[PDB]
């Protein structure tokens, strides 16, 4: 009771070559194998001898290069801390090899192994009615989490969907610190799920872009194909209008950009699309959910929350388990810091981590 601990000691850590460099950790990890090619930061599954679980261990290698990452690594931490839900990553570990700040480099990242995203369970299945009820009504348990904590997603696509074999899911890797990406080949899937707000910056918008997002995945579940594969940004919004219909004036009106505006009103009118005839063979009650989610109106688009009751999650809707975030104290992002600031404000964060209980 009040039996305090008077020091403690460091994990003994040992090093290896793994993806061509020097992985460290501690000897509580064992057989860590690369995943995912790189796609992902560097990730390697592993086992947890102390958890006896699978798990997956992230090594963050250029987290203070600059003010812009040493920030976000900031920020990535204090938001992988907070998360604590079923269908968001968080983290079982965070540990680094330093045993000072003067000799802090490397962050890693530890949480439980999942072993697939999304889009590689897309290309081996194709998915039941129920395993989309499943998959989507899990997103929205995450993200109705996430969004009571006034964060958005802002990306949200099949790869930052991590999935297992009980088709369990967690939301990966918010939109603003998120991997390598750019244009290396293809467009790759990067433009495809995000609302036209957001592409084409008209207002400030708000959480439902992550809905928008939902509707743009779980189109692709029940089809198998991707509902607006846009070569670029002009396209993608012309296949969006095709479907949901050229919006009216007073949504116009709604919208600040110049170029906008003055880009959809050169555009052909169009209806808004019967989308019983592109959703072809699937539960009516997915489609009508479909009509919720995909408006182009923000105002009027269907919140996380709102769309776990809709008559299509039966199944598995329970408002008595489906939790809510606490308040996430973002003040910090509304400093000006050097690099070595925004380092040591991490690494107070690295070694204050509190590990979640055994069970």
């Amino acid at each position: 009771s009040h039996m305090l601990e008077m020091s403690q000691e460091r994990p003994t850590f040992y090093r290896q070559e793994l993806n061509k460099t020097i992985w460290e950790v501690p000897e509580r990890y064992q057989n860590l194998s690369p995943v995912g090619s790189g796609a992902y930061g560097s990730v390697c599954a592993a086992f947890d001898t102390k958890t006896g679980l699978r798990v997956a261990v992230k090594k963050l290698s250029r987290p203070f290069q600059s003010i812009i990452h040493a920030k976000r690594t900031y920020r990535e931490l204090r938001l992988l801390k907070h998360m604590k839900h079923e269908n968001v990553i968080g983290l079982l570990d965070v540990f680094t090899p330093a045993r000072s700040l003067e000799e802090f480099n490397d962050v890693y990242l530890v949480t439980h192994l999942m072993g697939a995203d999304l889009n590689n369970i897309v290309k081996c299945q194709k998915l039941t009615d129920d395993h989309v009820q499943f998959l989507i009504y899990q997103i929205l348990r995450g993200l109705k989490y996430i969004h009571s904590a006034d964060i958005i997603h802002r990306d949200l696509k099949p790869s930052n969907l991590a999935v297992n074999e009980d088709c369990e899911l967690k939301i990966l890797d918010f939109g603003l610190a998120r991997h390598t990406d750019d244009e290396m080949t293809g467009y790759v899937a990067t433009r495809w799920y995000r609302a036209p707000e957001i592409m084409l910056n008209w207002m400030h918008y708000n959480q439902t872009v992550d809905i928008w997002s939902v509707g743009c995945i779980m189109a692709e579940l029940l089809t198998g194909r991707t509902l607006f594969p846009g070569t670029d940004h002009i396209d993608q919004l012309k296949l969006i209008l095709r479907l949901v219909g050229t919006p009216g004036a007073e949504l116009l009106k709604k919208i600040s950009s110049e170029s906008a505006r003055n880009y959809i009103q050169s555009l052909t009118q169009m209806p808004k699309m019967n989308f019983a005839n592109v959703f072809i063979g699937a539960n009516p009650l997915a489609v009508d959910l479909l009509e919720k989610m995909l408006v182009l109106d923000s105002d009027k688009r269907i919140t996380a929350a709102q769309a776990l009751a809709h008559a299509y999650f039966a199944q598995y809707h329970d408002p008595d388990d489906e939790p809510v975030a606490d308040p996430y104290d973002q003040s910090f992002e509304s400093r000006d810091l050097l690099i070595d600031e925004w380092k040591s404000l991490t690494y107070d964060e690295v070694i204050s981590f509190v590990p979640p209980p055994l069970d």
